[PDB]
């Protein structure tokens, strides 16, 4: 059994695949990870090198992707644009995969690359699997998109997905409904070819999304396999830990908005105003420059010296990559503020951190809903879309205060934390399924 | 400097012609949107749509999601025709989408099959409606008269007179056209009746080619005929570059028609008998490219090996415009579907006409009458009757042989060229049409 | 495999499983098979079954029909509303059938929807056939219901069909004898649409039902073909009989009440008590949910702790689904307790396993009658429609002991198995017809 | 300095030099400027200028598009269009643009681009207000007349003769017409238009564009020099008396034949003007040009070696024109050059070889900036005598009125350059409009 992982662009796409790959390797499959160059963000490149030196037996397959060529799919995002570039070049890898010395039994592809990858292994003896980065609830929305697009003539309230509670129209992203945009075209193109996949891997546990996992199973994606939460490859040298150790437990509030999400210039100053006003201890990851890490070459001239001095007693503001999974594990962090990209969300759940939900773009709003549903965190729907909306200091601060002091949440959040543990256990469903899956791989 | 939207109907024959026009309008400074629908019937349509847009970025594309097929009286057993029924129900979906188009629509060019439903869609909206017709004028004359024809017994009639043109033989009319329930008949009949509500009816033919019919249509209701043929290309060779000029015979039956297994064996045998170097495009999968998974298991292992010196046969989407243009090809064997015929004229390639179904027989006659190609009546309908290798062979040789025929096609080729010219009538008509659109 | 064949099963395991078997049989015999399914499936099991079929038999394509919203009133049955929701979307087979590459030479449609596809077989001239999943004697009663329900509609000791042993009214379901019930309308209307069919296949042979084959032949079904017993499909597993290996041959009683739950909880317990008294070693597959796989969430709350412990070393209980055919085939199994669903009855005869008959509902009672006549099993008539009467453990125990020690039955039962094989063998009568039908089909 | 801006010129120094000045001007006004360039660059000089510009301005970022596979300058302008999508990644990774200012030639391709990555876009024209309208009114004119007449009229603009108009622009078939006509149509998308002009130079011209639907035209002329400092070159410049030197530059490309060029070379010595001559060998390409000063002849060099100096290659024009020594300018009349002359107040003689320039010569005449002879016409068409030239050449040196008229023009240019004046005011305003 030889298994190959093909992640797309983004640390949200990259991190999950590497994490699984390490898990697969630990459980004894021969694992190859497919990377292509160049990569959009510095972290992906730096990470890949670190991952491989830590895991030596995993093979690295590197292919330089063809120069960006396109027609259609209006895209204004660098990570999405790279995904299109990888997808248009996946068909040129057929010659290489055919001749590999230890031939691949199966490929675990990225959702975005599933259509091109499914065509690629058509006449090769390789099972095709897809790993889903996002939540199961978002997958229900993805499955319903053709039905949603066909019967979506009216802009009114929410659409009832068939086996679970109806989602508000505000939660569905406007880009998803426009067929011209890449987000919609890629979502639609991949769901059509999901039927050619042997199994679809998900990063949620049965306890976390019982309705969403069950609804998809009866809605035609009958091969769904929950394997979440994914485990860290625990490879790390740089220590940014020291300030936290000084902090009392649970005092600190962690704010981060993912790998490639940035706030408005008015929002960065209003969020900073709220952090001061709240009086809470905090850790802020500032990603003012934007998605790309390389072009975000600025160095804390977003707030000014005046602000740092006021907050230094209660806060540390870090601009750069931070070891998020480690920070979350720390006794000091009792709160998290998230765009609710799923991988952060899953981590918050595994480590039991209360979450304050703040979607900016795409699936974040629905995932925010899941986060609210499970008690993981508090979500304010009225806030709506970050990047489409601005929230003042008064509003932000009160919520920040409220999350820090909800004991019901802290108690509730822990319960999810326990459930995530059970699933990893040998009895627990998620590990068992993977163990079940792994055997399958041997053919 | 106006917004005009073009809405095609299912199939390549109905899709390629619309795209070529959309590109053509864009060339002349028109803002253009193309209203496509999902999902497609065929891979080619989907593939072509994507390519077109990458090549003509200025052109907008509008995507519609199909409703499910709906029970209606009509009898249909064809995948493409069925899709047409589905697209037709779906037009009403359009209403809210039209009210928000970035630049307000000046007019919408709709398909003949989609004309009845589209005309009602914008009856209230201040939008001029035009329709573009895939088939020939000669067929069109038959279509216009169908509603009258539907009420007359017309049985045991060898031939039926058409009002300002000579009567078509019954032989060249599809039986299903004259049975009211069948979709083919119903869609043609229903749409003609609504034609009055269209400002103009665009036909992919030119005055030199179809002059008698073009007048004939005009004097019987449809005075809004605007021939602007032949539509330009919006925009397998390696074997060909090796070939001698004119030495190659090209066989194709279009994007949505396949030949019976018994018939197919005979055709290959004829090609072997003929000895003409040939490029044969084979569709064994009846109609669908997605479902035509068979890969030359149709001819046999032995067959190709013998024919390798004198032939190349492919199963797959050939580029028809480029193959015809190439110097080598000396004849076309065609179902005589109009778009194919129209490209045949443009490149002055002699055609041996073998209509298979539907409009094709009337079209076939125009091919012969024009002197473009030779058609034998006795062969009648393909997919209804099968003809021998021996008969097929003589005819295949003859088209290659005839030099008068080669000369005749050239006159057809020049006339086609003439219409394109700024002086020429068809190019002039499109421009006149363009002026009219009023923002 | 030149000829192109599609079989369409609408709903229920009993309907679904035989059709898959016919499909497998056709492919083995040189047809190219498409299998049509309608989603969402009523039960998890059909879906479980279908996915495995396609993965196990990969040269057979899967054609799915997505069902439309339904809302009719007059809650009946979940498989009867699904049988009528498949007829509310049976015009969605038009686009699919027109697109199929090698066009259909013949389609085999479940008898529940033969009246709705009539129009579809005229437009696209598909020679259509249908496979009956009931007994040949119960199909006779189904096939004469229209002519019997024209005359005085009432109940007598025995109602008679033309040329076969009169059927008692205690074997006939009461809802079939009232002409204003849903049931009759669907049966009367689909027997009228049997004249448009080119052949009618049934899952039986002529040694098993000699009179029914001729009674059905001399009463309006001259194109009836008995192709029984249907062959078994593959599944790849077996961690269901660790105890079965330890148990001695022919010593184990297999209790199955079919795809769905049968008797009331109170009644079952008496059998459980009954099983204990008998001493029969047993493998029991219990379906808690009387009709839905998805709905059944009960476990050890059906029989009580009291029983499960006492039989701990002598019998095992499996909740949910088991591979019934593989189990019966096992050397260990020596008796069968059945609800006498017809499909189950034909395999018992096919596998030569002795039956104790406990028909619960519907056609099962007539099947019980067939089992008796064949000499396949022991049947008690007075036990009655399920839940009609409560049967004491002592009465149940005696029949069970009688089944274990009844030698003539084994001899007769052994004799039935040889005949079933005889039909399957290439010279065989049932085998001959299936081979013949393919010969007729035209490319 | 909050606002962040990017410039994009495809080809020619006709466009790049102005764009860069636009880039520098924008940086001065508090704008984060990114300059986008196309590679490989057609000319070694074009490449040469860019490296210097970034190096001279550290704080202006450079973003580049590598290019995928008639006139080289026109064809390349065509190539940039092919690869325009390549722009898409670049915009996505930017540290996002408040606006982009793009070349006229490729505006049509970008329209799709602007709409997906929402960026307000502008174009800056390197041609005169009178000529832009001829481009601007061209599309209607071509379809309506389809004929050749001695003079043509742009609605509120005094008709200029066909003789000025370039022949290729006239032909419908020609590639040039498609580019010009198409692009103006695309002109609708832009939230502003900029031309290197001031109202005073062409009140009539600017108005017609305002009248004619180019409502959004903004004239920001003259553009400030983006320059190097300080090189000890032209010791031959400092030496001479004020206004003693005639500087000759026919372009950023060659313009006339060796025999036609020889007549001016012979005319120059008869004229007696001291001169600094910029002589380019390549008709259109600096890399292509590998000829020494043998078109003029050995003899010419020996005779005049004290009198004047000849530079083969490139020189800094603004730097040279600004000098006290320069009192006369001979120009091929490319607008960028013409504008430089007005801002520097140096009398011009107009000898336009090709294209827009003859119309540009007309503007000079209305202005009083320089002396022009219409009859000389399109370059290489006719041979103009050495004797005929000198009389005009001497006249340029010794005309008192011209000096006065020229003096005003420089004065007029400044007033717009200063804070009160409109060209300065609009720049201030546009930047203000720009939204973070
Ligand atoms: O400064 C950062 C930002 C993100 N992450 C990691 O990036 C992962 C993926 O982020 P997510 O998917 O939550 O958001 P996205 O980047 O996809 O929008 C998370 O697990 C974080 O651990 C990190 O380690 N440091
Ligand atoms: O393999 C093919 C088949 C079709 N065509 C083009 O498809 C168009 C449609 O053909 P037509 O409508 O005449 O036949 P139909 O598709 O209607 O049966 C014609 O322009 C052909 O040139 C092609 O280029 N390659
Ligand atoms: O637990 C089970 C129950 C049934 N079956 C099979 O599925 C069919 C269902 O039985 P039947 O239709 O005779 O009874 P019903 O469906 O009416 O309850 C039979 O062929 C059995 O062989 C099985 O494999 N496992
Ligand atoms: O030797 C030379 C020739 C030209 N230019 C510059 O060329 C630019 C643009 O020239 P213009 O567009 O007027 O002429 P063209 O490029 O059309 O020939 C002006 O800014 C001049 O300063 C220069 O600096 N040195």
């Amino acid at each position: 059994a030889h298994i190959a992982l093909f992640p797309c662009a983004g640390m949200g796409h990259l991190l999950p695949f590497l994490r699984l790959a390490a898990m697969l390797d630990a459980r004894g499959c021969a694992v190859t990870v497919i990377t292509v160059k160049p990569t959009v963000s510095a972290a992906e490149s730096d990470h890949l090198s670190a991952f491989f030196t830590i895991h030596p037996r995993i093979t690295r397959l590197e292919f330089q992707l063809l120069p960006y060529q396109k027609s259609g799919l209006r895209n204004d995002d660098p990570f999405f644009i790279q995904m299109e570039t990888i997808a248009t070049s996946v068909h040129l890898l057929r010659p290489l995969l055919s001749s590999l010395s230890p031939p691949l039994s199966a490929i675990v592809s990225d959702f975005t690359l599933t259509s091109q990858v499914t065509d690629l292994v058509s006449d090769l003896p390789i099972s095709t699997y897809t790993l889903m980065t996002s939540s199961a609830a978002f997958f229900c929305l993805m499955a319903y998109l053709p039905k949603l697009l066909q019967i979506d003539v009216a802009n009114r309230d929410a659409i009832e997905i068939p086996d679970l509670g109806p989602i508000s129209m505000s939660s569905i992203p406007p880009k998803m409904l426009d067929p011209s945009d890449f987000f919609s075209a890629f979502i639609s193109s991949n769901v059509s070819s999901l039927h050619k996949v042997k199994g679809v891997l998900i990063n949620t546990f049965n306890s976390f999304e019982s309705e969403a996992i069950e609804a998809v199973r009866r809605n035609g994606v009958d091969h769904i396999l929950p394997i979440g939460p994914l485990e860290s490859y625990d490879a790390k040298k740089a220590h940014d830990l020291p300030w936290l150790d000084e902090q009392p437990p649970e005092s600190v509030l962690f704010v981060s908005f993912g790998s490639r999400t940035a706030l408005s210039k008015e929002q960065i100053r209003e969020l900073g105003a709220a952090l001061e006003k709240s009086g809470c201890r905090f850790l802020w990851v500032l990603k003012g420059g934007k998605v790309d890490k390389e072009d975000k070459e600025e160095v804390e001239d977003m707030l000014g010296a005046s602000f740092v001095e006021r907050t230094k007693k209660k806060g540390l503001i870090v601009k750069g990559w931070v070891k998020q999974e480690q920070i979350l594990a720390h006794p000091a962090i009792g709160g998290f503020v998230s765009h609710c990209g799923w991988n952060s969300v899953i981590e918050a759940a595994r480590l039991g951190v209360p979450v304050l939900a703040w979607p900016q773009h795409g699936d974040q709003s629905v995932n925010a809903g899941v986060v609210e549903k499970a008690g993981l965190g508090l979500w304010v729907r009225e806030w709506g879309w970050g990047q489409t909306k601005l929230i003042g200091r008064e509003e932000i601060a009160e919520k920040m205060i409220e999350v820090m002091q909800d004991e019901k949440l802290r108690v509730s959040a822990g319960e999810v934390r326990a459930k995530a543990k059970e699933t990893r256990e040998v009895d627990g469903d998620s590990e068992a399924l993977l163990q079940r899956l792994i055997h399958s791989f041997n053919n």
